[PDB]
C-alpha cells in the first residue's frame, strides 16, 4: 500500500489536488503521462502519430507496472490506465484509490487554459460530445475502483486535499 | 551557463525534444508550468481564476528565477516567460537557448492528444485564430532570444537532439 492514486477523466483536478497533496506531505507527486513521455524520450504526440493509441497503452501499463513498485508515493492516472485489468489490479493492491468528478464546465476550464494565454481554448462541439461520452462510459468503472470520491469544482485545494488526507485513516 | 532552455509557443516540441535531450544526457528536465503548479499546490486552471493571468505571471518569474541558479538542468520554458525582461535576462545569462518551432497543423495535435483519448482534441476556429496571432507577434522575440533554432514537425526527436547536443559546442 502506501500509495495514492488520483484516478478520473481529463480535466478531473488529478494535478491540481495531486500537487497539493504533494505540499501538504513533502511526498512526490507522479504524472504517468509525463512519465511516459520521459522514458520514450518524447512526447505523445509523437507515440499517438507513429505508434497509434496501441502503442501508448502498451507504453502506458509497463509505466503504471514500474510505478507501482515505488511506495510512498502520489500518481496523477492517466485516464485511459484503468481500462487495462492488469493495471487496475496493480493499482488496487498497492495503494488507495481517490476517485476526483467535475462538471462538463469544470473540465473544459481545467483542459483549455494555457499559461502562455490569458483566456483558455475551447474545443469543438465535436469534440465535446466525445468528452461527454467517455464521461458517460468511464464514470461507472472509475466508480468501481474508487475507494473514495471527491467533486473538484470550485476546488479550494488545501482544504479538500486535508479532507481527503483525514479520510485517508482509515 | 550550462543550462539548456527550450523556447517556442505551445505545441512547438519542447516537451518532446526536452525528454529526448534529457534521455540521451541524463540530465533533469524541467517544465515552468509543472513546477509552478508544484510550488502552488494547485493547477494552472485554480491559478487563472482565483489570481488571474497577473497572478500567473508572478508566480511565472518567481520560479524561473529560482530554475535560473539551477545548474547542468534541461527547461521547458512556458511560451509566456520570454515577455519579462527579467525572466529573458536570467535565461541569456545563464544557458543556451533553443528556438523550436512548428507549422499551425503541428501545433494543433500536440496541443489536441490526451492519451485518454484516441482522436486529439479540436479547437474552435475562434481559439485557433488567437493562436496564429500569438505566433504572429511573439515569433520575433523568439527569434532574438534564439542562440539555435530548428523546426519540429515531422519531429525525428533522437535525430534532432543529437544533432541539437552538436550544435552546442559551440
Amino acid at each position: 500500500l502506501t500509495n495514492i492514486y488520483l484516478i478520473g477523466l481529463m480535466g478531473a483536478g488529478k494535478t491540481s489536488v495531486g500537487s497539493q497533496l504533494a505540499k501538504l506531505t513533502k511526498r512526490i507527486l507522479y504524472d504517468s503521462d509525463k512519465e511516459i513521455e520521459k522514458r520514450t524520450g518524447a512526447d505523445i504526440a509523437w507515440i499517438f502519430e507513429m505508434e497509434g493509441e496501441a502503442g501508448f497503452r502498451r507504453r502506458e501499463r509497463e509505466m503504471i507496472e514500474a510505478l507501482c513498485k515505488l511506495d510512498n508515493i502520489i500518481l496523477a492516472t492517466g485516464g485511459g490506465v484503468v481500462l487495462d485489468e492488469k493495471n487496475r489490479q496493480q493499482i488496487s493492491e498497492t495503494g488507495v484509490v481517490i476517485y476526483l468528478t467535475a462538471s462538463i464546465d469544470t473540465q473544459l476550464k481545467r483542459i483549455g487554459q494555457k499559461g502562455e494565454m490569458r483566456r483558455p481554448l475551447f474545443i469543438k462541439n465535436n469534440s465535446k460530445e466525445k468528452l461527454q461520452q467517455l464521461n458517460e462510459i468511464r464514470k461507472p468503472l472509475y466508480q468501481a475502483m474508487a475507494d473514495l470520491v471527491y467533486p473538484t469544482d470550485d476546488l479550494n485545494p488545501r482544504q479538500l486535499a486535508t479532507q481527503i488526507l483525514v479520510d485517508i485513516k482509515q
